[PDB]
């Protein structure tokens, strides 16, 4: 029965940082003893909780969280068991089963040289940098930065929106009796994402009960190649080019920019919609009476929240709200990063900036998470399964093919059997799996 003890969970987790600003920030520990002695000391007390953090008045200046690599834990000294075979192999052991080659990615991650990450929020750049030096400062040489991500939220109206200009952060699991319910929204156990708790199926060491597995990705937008794309390829139609590129674009992604669903909204942008918490989300993908197995006129089977979470293609309720594959849902706490787009690389339709998104999904198991959706989902050109067409093709967004184009099928409203060759947009510098710890570890287990 007993809930969630949100004085001992990481704040990233369950709410996000709530800070307009981010910095990841990837180390090494060089000298375990000292470490210890300055983990307890001064990160345990100021690591930000889920209790802290959804209260308005009690945002810390900066927000912190801190979270481990496999190799970062055994350097601390700590052997157990955590559970998760994903976690201790590391990612770049699993970069082949995304099939995308480390010949992009950032020489760190390319390896499992690093032991974790302090997450740093706050709402400028200059608090997040002051803090930095006086962790620098405390720890000395017990620490070694091996690298570094800045991210922020993006400027003016575009905040909360990602790089390619779409609203995110609409849609995330409801943990069962911790949120209550939006109309649409799933609805899982806590232990889908909280190791240890209701309904882990795992066994966990005790002193990680009440942490998540944090899948760092820092993925590359190409943002002037996607919008010529889409301008290149809109369909025909009596729509101005900037509608029908728009069109093409929505449809991809399976919500306009705005964050309506094009489910309910298959041929324009609705804003009221999007901007309603209480409406946005509240669909299963069925409609009377189209067949579920045959209509994309609604939304492609493509479509990346579609392929990412399947709603009613996997089966359950018709009516929202529908609670099929909850064992397979990821929290994400991401957050763009980079400059927004240039005059000359719009011109040129040439990224030369890197921007893009600094993904983080929390799950309990990364088996059931991250990797799952992204390699039976996203990368499966069969899925959804008993579709007609058969061949959905990939994920327009994630979906990779070794960096070749994806094909994917269902974009286009007129023909659905129709193929679009789509290079990515997106390019993964890779990243690596942490533990996000209970509170309690850090200052506990981890120092002592
Ligand atoms: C640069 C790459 C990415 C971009 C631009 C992006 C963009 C977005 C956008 C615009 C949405 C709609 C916002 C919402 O529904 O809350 C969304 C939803 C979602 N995405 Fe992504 N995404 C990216 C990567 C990923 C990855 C790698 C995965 C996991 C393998 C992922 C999984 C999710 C999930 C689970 C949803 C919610 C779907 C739902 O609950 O209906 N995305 N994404
Ligand atoms: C979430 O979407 C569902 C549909 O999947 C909405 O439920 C539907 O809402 C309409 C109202 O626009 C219901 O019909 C209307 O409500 C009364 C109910 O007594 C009905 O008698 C009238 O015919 C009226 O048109 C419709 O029956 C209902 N459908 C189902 C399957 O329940 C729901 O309103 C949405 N939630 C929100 C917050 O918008
Ligand atoms: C960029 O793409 C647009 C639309 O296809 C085209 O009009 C423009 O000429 C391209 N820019 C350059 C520099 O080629
Ligand atoms: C639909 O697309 C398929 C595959 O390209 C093609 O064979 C078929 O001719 C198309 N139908 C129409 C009406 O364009």
């Amino acid at each position: 029965a007993t809930s969630l003890n949100t004085d001992d969970i990481q704040g990233d987790i369950l709410v996000g940082m709530h800070k307009q600003k981010q910095l990841f920030y990837f180390f090494a520990i060089n000298d375990p003893a000292t470490f210890k002695t300055f983990l307890a000391s001064d990160i345990a007390p100021v690591v930000a909780s889920v209790t802290q953090l959804s209260n308005v008045a009690t945002q810390p200046l900066v927000a912190l969280n801190i979270a481990f690599s496999n190799t970062g834990l055994l350097a601390l000294g700590v052997t157990d068991n955590l559970g998760d075979s994903l976690f201790a192999n590391g990612q770049a052991k699993d970069a082949t089963s995304f099939k995308e080659s480390t010949s992009s990615w950032v020489p760190q991650f390319a390896g499992t040289g690093i032991h974790g990450v302090i997450i740093l929020a706050s709402d400028t750049t200059d608090l997040i940098d002051q803090q930095v030096a006086s962790i620098e400062s405390t720890f000395g040489s017990s620490i070694s930065k091996l690298y570094s991500l800045s991210a922020s939220i993006r400027p003016g109206n575009e905040a909360g929106h990602e790089m390619f200009g779409f609203l995110d952060g609409i849609a995330q699991p409801a943990i069962n009796g911790f949120n209550t319910p939006l109309p649409g929204q799933n609805i899982v156990d806590a232990g889908v994402i909280i190791t240890g708790a209701t309904n882990d199926p795992i066994t966990r060491p005790s002193w990680a009960v009440g942490g998540s597995f944090l899948a760092f990705r820092q993925l590359e937008q190409l943002v002037p190649e996607f919008n010529k794309y889409l301008l290149d390829n809109a369909p025909a139609g009596s729509g101005s080019l900037q509608a029908r590129a728009d069109l093409l674009g929505a449809r991809m992604v399976g919500r306009w920019k705005s964050g309506a669903p094009i489910d309910l909204t298959p041929t324009a942008d609705d804003p009221a919609l999007g901007a309603d918490a209480q409406r946005n989300n509240n669909f299963t993908y069925s409609h009377a009476g189209f067949d579920l197995g045959s209509d994309q006129s609604h939304c492609p089977f493509s479509a990346h929240i579609r392929k990412t979470r399947p709603r009613a293609d996997l089966g359950g309720s018709l009516t929202p709200p529908n609670l099929s594959a909850g064992a397979n849902s990821i929290m994400r706490s991401g957050i763009p990063y980079g400059p927004e787009v240039t005059s000359a690389e719009s011109a040129s339709n040439t990224t030369t900036q890197e921007r893009g998104l600094a993904f983080v999904a929390y799950q309990a198991q990364l088996s059931q998470g991250f990797h799952f959706l992204q390699q039976t989902w996203a990368d499966n050109a069969n899925f959804p399964p008993g579709k007609t067409p058969a061949t959905v093709g990939l994920d327009p967004i994630i979906g990779q093919n070794n960096g070749q184009p994806r094909v994917v099928n269902g974009l286009l409203p007129s023909n659905s059997s129709a193929s679009l060759s789509i290079p990515q947009f997106v390019v993964s510098h890779g990243g690596e799996y942490f533990f996000s710890p209970p509170i309690s570890a850090i200052g506990g287990r981890l120092s002592a």
